[PDB]
């Protein structure tokens, strides 16, 4: 009659936008439900294990989880996909193919085999390329590169011959620090500049790989059937919400902080791949996807919604935003 | 103790996307609140008031409403700036600002002395310019031009010499038909075709006027003050979730039907302003904004902050989106 569930999360305790998205949601969901259902944070020092909040929702050990399905890609690589991939959709244009265009349906596909229920947990938009200690002007210089980058993006610079790892949020500084890496990539300006990687990588490098990165909500699916409908779909749409207002949170802290750094941040030394190294990198991806899809019938489904999808929106976004941005005045 | 509610919308019955969303609403409370709260939605065939909304609300004759903040130009000048400005922010940064940004704060300012209560009700993304019978090739052309045009864009078109108006969403057409305006906005491929514009005016141009169109849910305050807390926040987050999901499905609608405008209208000729053209309503925006800030120290003050988030937002916006969409193509 009264449900005390409890959710674990990847990120450090106290840790904005990202922690505030899993604290919304539990504050919604008991205001809500007067208090019939709510939800008690376990941030990883609390926990100790930030990536294993997939196993920790598999088991039931936690009620929920939240974290990226990114994180997956060795439990199940098609867990990948659902997060954001290199070259694809921005966040308005992936929410609508979430909850419009069948995402929804196909990341359910995904994680049903697992006792595991999938939802969008907050948008970043659109990310940085990372900090770096080195710039990078050729593809040579990705040869052996130790870089912190996950997902699709971490398999496709591994393909040009980098050394990726996942390392995750709170430990990211330090690793730096140790020269464990010697780049990496977390999210823009948003975070990157309160935790500090500027201190010791002075190159700030612009995006490509994470153009939406979609975090995830995950309710271990018995708990979720335990509940009543009422209280079902306060969760679910508890989670939306906290979902979409991260991305609004995201877009606001990025213009806080963007304007920050091109004001406080003298030594941060912004910069671009070159093309030979973007035409490279684009190149690679195009095959390992089309390697994926070749190799697994349900990778080449999502693979195929996702491109057949941002071919139709992404011509509206060019058609109808891009230009409005690019609009000027002569004279 | 249950609560029935009713519901006023300035929406035609199943109206795509806009319908939708007050559905979706409605649906949501319902089913959040066990039945607790149950809202009837009347659309405007059945009110016969598209444009009442306001007064409905405001009355208590309904409990709440679905429209847009800028028809209500007429009993307050600032429920312009609620719903989307020329030349001004994008869904996502006015999202930000709505939530972030002291957007809602400055929408409560302007609301409460109606008492009423106003909340985003979903954005419809970026709008085209409308339907043209000739194309505007100088700002000669929208001199005397009848349009049907409604906020802050309206007044700019006056300020060059066009004659705006604001028709309700059902006689757009036969006025066009009848030569009672010679031009009109509306939405964008999600939501125009279906309309019939096409076939009576083929030019189609691309906007500059509504960036990002946010719908108004309303709530009478006396009604909202009556329900408990609980089923107070189940109505809150129920219509920001509407609000975000209407502009998902716009995306996914704009999407859909631009991919078949060319094929299934070949009449249509999509058309942008001339540069000279866009200058000069560039400049009459920028001076109408300075006049109607001098005219009201609210007024000042909601477009000051408009300004002043839309500068610090937007360079996020050209600094990641733009320069990603850009870097391939
Ligand atoms: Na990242
Ligand atoms: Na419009």
């Amino acid at each position: 009659k009264k449900y005390r569930w409890r959710l674990a999360e990847t990120w450090g305790p106290n840790f904005p936008i990202f922690g505030d998205a899993s604290k919304n949601m539990a504050k919604m969901v008991k205001e809500m439900s007067d208090g019939r259902l709510t939800i008690r944070i376990d941030s990883a020092n609390k926990h100790k294990s930030a990536l294993g909040i997939f196993d920790f929702v598999k088991s039931g050990q936690y009620q929920m989880g939240h974290s990226a399905s990114y994180y997956w890609k060795g439990k199940d690589f098609n867990t990948m996909f659902f997060t954001t991939v290199p070259f694809g959709m921005t966040a308005p244009e992936q929410y609508a193919w979430f909850y419009y265009g069948g995402g929804m349906e196909l990341m359910k596909e995904t994680y049903d085999q697992y006792g595991i229920l999938s939802f969008p947990g907050g948008n970043t938009g659109v990310q940085m390329g990372g900090w770096f200690r080195k710039e990078i002007n050729t593809v040579e210089d990705l040869k052996g590169l130790k870089m912190r980058i996950p997902g699709f993006a971490g398999e496709v610079l591994a393909k040009l011959g980098a050394s990726p790892t996942n390392i995750p949020s709170a430990e990211l500084y330090t690793a730096l620090e140790r020269n464990t890496i010697d780049a990496l990539e977390w999210v823009g300006p948003s975070l990157d500049l309160r935790m500090g990687f500027h201190k010791i990588a002075p190159y700030y490098y612009t995006g490509w790989q994470e153009p939406a990165t979609e975090l995830q909500f995950m309710v271990n699916q018995k708990a979720y059937d335990s509940l009543p409908a009422d209280l079902q779909k306060i969760l679910t749409v508890a989670m939306k919400t906290a979902a979409y207002d991260m991305y609004s949170q995201s877009t606001h802290e990025n213009g806080v902080n963007l304007k920050a750094l091109q004001s406080e941040y003298p030594n941060v030394k912004i910069r671009t791949f070159p093309q030979p190294v973007m035409n490279a990198i684009r190149d690679a991806n195009d095959e390992l996807l089309a390697e994926f899809a070749a190799k697994d019938k349900e990778t080449a489904k999502i693979l195929k919604s996702i491109k057949t999808y941002q071919e139709q929106v992404r011509a509206w976004t060019k058609f109808a935003d891009q230009a409005y941005l690019e609009s000027f005045e002569s004279n």
